[PDB]
């Protein structure tokens, strides 16, 4: 599924992301669009055989299980390709344990570079939220 921008910054604002550690909406918003063009299907690999998957391109390495990453582990629990659906809500719940794991949202290389210190606020703007 390829979300409209005010409709996926509702669904995020359903699933708890709004200040989710501190982190206001429209930064959710702009992570998501260069990480993914909010594109639910979106897949990208990595150099070092892991793969990056859905609307907030989750890794493999780390955080979800594809049967091709080895060595990795999966600690959000879940098959990647479960990040892939057009229901978010797995993307959620895992992007919430990444969140928490420390660095904050500069886990999501999109985010640092082209979210962090800019007006992340424009990316909710004229929603009804
Ligand atoms: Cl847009
Ligand atoms: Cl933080
Ligand atoms: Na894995």
């Amino acid at each position: 599924k390829v979300f409209g921008r005010c409709e996926l910054a509702a669904a995020m604002k359903r699933h708890g992301l709004d200040n989710y550690r501190g982190y206001s909406l429209g930064n959710w918003v702009c992570a998501a669009k260069f990480e993914s063009n909010f594109n639910t299907q979106a897949t990208n690999r990595n150099t070092d055989g892991s793969t990056d998957y859905g609307i907030l391109q989750i890794n493999s390495r780390w955080w979800c299980n594809d049967g091709r990453t080895p060595g990795s582990r999966n600690l959000c629990n879940i098959p990647c390709s479960a990040l892939l659906s057009s229901d978010i809500t797995a993307s959620v719940n895992c992007a919430k344990k990444i969140v928490s794991d420390g660095n904050g949202m500069n886990a999501w290389v999109a985010w640092r570079n082209r979210c962090k210190g800019t007006d992340v606020q424009a990316w909710i703007r004229g929603c009804r939220l």
